């Protein structure tokens, strides 16, 4: 991997996503823990000290991170992005590749901020999720106006080391946020509820969590490796008159499917609001 | 070691495919039997190298480990057909939902005393070697019988021994669970399509998100609520979506499901035990 | 062993919050009641009657409070605040710290009014709740433009004597209002209902109120003193197949969680919406 | 509580919670407690171990050690336990059953086949004894001495509120204060979600919501006033609180908490009507 | 007669398959074009005999009847690309949902006056020659243009002329309608499976019942309520099931669907017309 030979990486914002990618990247063995830098105005958080246990260099000053970094991740709340771009924008050299992870924030807003300091800022927008921490992430990215082709290919190689990754048009990223960005939280809620179900029927809680998580993992893997439609796989499991089809009825009766549609839609719609509450 | 399957449908194919993929069993040392020797699962096992037959008696004579993978109401008819063919060497592994070790031991004890019986509940993801399997050892299962089953089935997913009275609840949880996930994924994909994603991409991303979250939980020392907290940034998109799931009673629906599947499982065995 | 010997406290407004804070400050020992003065236009209030028993000095004239006080709590309704500021703005001195407890009212609107009379007024915005009265309040505060560093430390010192207190950014305070400011009323509603349930299943009302409140108190204390997620503590009570997991299910079937999220949201939105119509007017 | 020896049959969540509370209170030396379980691998067993509690796989050893013996196993284990160690219950023992649903009557039936006057007490407590803010009730059996009830009240009062009740109230208490902490933890998790939705950091929103519930409960305990009156004092006309109370009312918030207490009480009586038959 | 398709996806395959099955068009006289000349619909048309190309201009030059079967937001880009290639001989048939005759005529009138434009709304069952199709003739459509389109499309299903302002409502009804039916059938099949039927049999019987009822209504002079009456015997099984549909507001859900699809169709065209 000549891409990652001597590449440095930095994070502005040292929160949940910064730790997850740093944990993912280092576990994948694509980068050394000391070759990554993160910043936060609060070195007192949990994420900050976990990153330090990793051996990640931590500083309070975002201008330190930009100086040390080839690829620069922006891992801060959406409304901070233009505040950060004012602060470090005169420090963005032509060598930098600025990868924005903030939900909603458009390539255009970032480029307008940085194109006032140097004409051709190299910007990539990305939407990832926390399972990169076990190298099973789901990632999309869109390339900006001045991103060279090697920048898209480096980004793919880097983010494929921690999970699935593909390029998309930027107009899809809000919807991806609602689906795979927020998706893991839908899954954690589901697994907690399924374990409550297991407990209600007599199972020890530890066992019920394990069995629920394994069933969801196995089922998602089955879908990824099958050519068959989701409903065909459901049919394979649903014996006539059986326990499973009886359970599927009660899911249907509460509008189970519509709740997951509602969830993707509400996250996507909130992601658009977060962007226009910047423009 | 020689393994047999009575019933050559969905579950037989999943386990045999997983065993052979795992490298713990060679397809030629596996024999499976079914009457309608024309079903699609039959052909899938035949293109796989499994030995096939319409005679349940030939499967018994060929195997040391004998899986029962027929619909639960068929188990008694099978135990009658082959009960006289069971030898000392056999381990009988019932995969049937609801069917008790007691009921199997009572039908097979009329032919030879001390049948070695194991009850398991598994699920279809054994096909990709990510199944969830529990098992209970029967009255006459020796020590090496439970250790062998756990070794064999650990090769196609998670596997642990349980007291038999947990198994109907496991059935509602990890037995039916993949169908809950398949439903969830079809719906998440519809959500992704509603918001502008192509179906193909939406299916892939939804499935990858469920898999990754599941792997995270399994590999973490943390409560699923705590992992939920990390994803849901303050004022953010995730916590907005979580609210609409809560407003629908999302959690209660999953509790309802596990319960309904467990209760149906007991109900079915009750009708079996009534006769 | 805290005590502010050179500090005189005043309250403009002598209703629920002022009584709650005066009662808590005095029970904490940090403030003798006679070093506290409160003012209200209705000297025949139950709260004014209560404050009089504690020894607090009472007056109808707000200027009197301002002239006596160093730390000046604005404890009137949000829409009264601009009239209060117009009346006593010319009486604010350098020595004053103005602590606004009004829901929604920004530091900016207070500072703009008072800056017309004397530049650089020292303003602190505060969100607290009634349990300060038993010294278990939840308080956040934000420091204004001209508040010294010792002003915030002093206010955190003082408000810490009656419960939890921390500094926050001002743009979090409307959300705190939705959670801990309105939070006691959610709890009172919950305890009335749980007691109703205890009565339905055959408990005497008095016992059912006691047990319910003790259960909420103990659980909240457990969470405050644990490093564990609330779901984990919940799991320790929910024995497999037991009574508790059966009750959790019916709570889940009603959307219990979403109602509490709805409540926090509704209180915060209303807090923003009151302020925004004050700003226009 | 001079030199009392305490035992728990069952080394699970409640056994840990009470042992933690009693040693926190300083009423018991950890090493004067003995707990038994057939699975010495559990996390509760490791925590008890680190506390200094004596652990053993043999229930008979717990019994011989104890003066006060707590039964802290699942309700349906209780008859298996009494069969097993029933011949080892001595006249000096006070047997305290913590199991939801199990009646004094059913315990005395099993035990009096061995000695004629087993001293039995039934209680319902909850996990906040761990921070000495438990809510505990107890009822005295046929042969419990007057001193036995006073001893038990003194012991349980050191880790929270404790009062004697008639036994016919204990299933209802189970639904209220026994299961109550779980309802509170659910409430707190949801209040924090709401705080996060409106823009608070998770840690701060957990802290403030917990502080709010604790302070409100304490207010009501120290007030001679109806909880509706206290609610009135919080909600200013046209204000934020009264808007939030409305959306709670529109979802039937009150009725859900009533359904909860009722469902847990009814389940508790089912956990006994199954054992009895 | 030579027919062309710009866009070679779901709808192009359905219509071409139906036309050739019908015998009104030979596959070799049909040309279709797409950029991603790799999609599965592309291969299905290639195994069919349709002529294929990545150049939209070649489709125009080859056809007399030119169908537009691209996603609605692509229509303007296409009208720009080929507007200069349109000749007097062409009939332009837009299949795009929402897209108005006005908007197409305005883009093509900038190159040659009086373009012959037809707007239709069709659906996927044209693939089995049972589609539902309406059409509106444009400003410069001669008389033989509307009669030709009706002849061509009557061969793959029902076809009638409508005023253009009904077409967005038709889209919510018969355009999206097959998806409502597919959903209904998956669910009826689940119902059949819950009550003991094998999935395969349940799918077949459900689909046959919907088809037969639909044919009955189309071939009867009677109100659908009256046909409902004949099936529901007094005290019987049908009227019990109808009650549970009514208690769920079954009818209102279908009204909601048609409305939601119609409204989304107008909304989308509004965003198009805004720019
Ligand atoms: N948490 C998740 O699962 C995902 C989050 N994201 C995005 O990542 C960004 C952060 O997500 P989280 O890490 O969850 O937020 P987080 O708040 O845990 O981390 C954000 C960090 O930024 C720090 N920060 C605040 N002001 C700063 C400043 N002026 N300069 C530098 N650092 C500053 C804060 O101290 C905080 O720790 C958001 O934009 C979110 O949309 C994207 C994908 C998934
Ligand atoms: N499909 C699933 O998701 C799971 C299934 N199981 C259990 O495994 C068993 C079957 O599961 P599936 O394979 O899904 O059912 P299936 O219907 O695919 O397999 C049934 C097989 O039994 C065969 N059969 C019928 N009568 C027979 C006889 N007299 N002798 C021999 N074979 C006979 C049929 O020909 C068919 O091949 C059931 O007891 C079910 O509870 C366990 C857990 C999950
Ligand atoms: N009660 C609560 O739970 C909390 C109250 N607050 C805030 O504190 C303020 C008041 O709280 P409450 O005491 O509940 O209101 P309250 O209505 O109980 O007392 C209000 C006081 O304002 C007095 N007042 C009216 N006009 C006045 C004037 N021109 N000059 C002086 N006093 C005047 C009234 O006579 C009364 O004594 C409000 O802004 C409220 O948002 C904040 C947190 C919690
Ligand atoms: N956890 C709670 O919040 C409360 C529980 N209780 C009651 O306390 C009892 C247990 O509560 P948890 O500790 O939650 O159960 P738990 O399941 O956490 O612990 C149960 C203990 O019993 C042990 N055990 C199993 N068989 C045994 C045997 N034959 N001999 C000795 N020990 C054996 C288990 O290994 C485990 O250590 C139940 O009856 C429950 O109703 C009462 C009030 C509150
Ligand atoms: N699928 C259905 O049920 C019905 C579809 N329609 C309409 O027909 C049109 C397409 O329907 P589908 O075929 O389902 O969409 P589809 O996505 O299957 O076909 C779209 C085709 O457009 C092609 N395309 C994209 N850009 C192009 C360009 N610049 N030049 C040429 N071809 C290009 C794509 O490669 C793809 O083959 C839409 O306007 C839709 O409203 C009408 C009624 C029902």
């Amino acid at each position: 991997n000549l891409y990652f030979q001597s590449m440095s990486v930095g994070f502005i914002g040292a929160g949940q996503l910064a730790f997850a990618l740093a944990k993912g990247f280092t576990a994948a063995g694509v980068l050394a823990a000391h070759k990554i830098m993160a910043s936060s105005p609060d070195m007192d958080l949990a994420t900050v000290s976990a990153l330090r246990k990793m051996g990640v260099k931590l500083t309070p000053h975002n201008k330190e991170t930009v100086q040390h970094s080839d690829v620069l991740f922006l891992a801060v709340k959406p409304h901070i992005i233009p505040f950060i771009l004012d602060e470090i924008g005169a420090d963005i050299e032509d060598r930098h590749i600025v990868v924005s992870c903030a939900a909603g924030v458009t390539i255009s807003s970032i480029e307008k901020k940085l194109s006032a300091f140097r004409p051709a800022p190299r910007v990539i927008r990305c939407m990832t999720n926390t399972p990169v921490v076990v190298r099973e992430g789901a990632t999309v990215y869109a390339t900006g106006t001045h991103a060279q082709v090697e920048d898209g290919r480096l980004m793919e190689q880097l983010l494929s080391s921690v999970g699935f990754c593909t390029e998309v048009e930027e107009d899809l990223i809000d919807a991806v946020t609602g689906l795979s960005g927020s998706g893991p939280a839908y899954a954690f809620t589901a697994l907690d509820a399924l374990a409550d179900g297991g407990v209600k029927m007599g199972l020890p809680r530890r066992l019920a969590v394990r069995l629920g998580a394994q069933a969801l993992l196995g089922a998602a893997k089955m879908l990824l490796h099958s050519e068959q439609h989701p409903g065909q796989l459901k049919d394979n499991v649903s014996s006539p008159g059986g326990a499973t089809i009886h359970a599927l009825h009660v899911l249907e009766s509460g509008g189970f499917r519509s709740l997951l549609i509602n969830a993707v839609e509400a996250s996507c719609i909130r992601t658009r609001e977060l962007q226009s509450m910047a423009d």
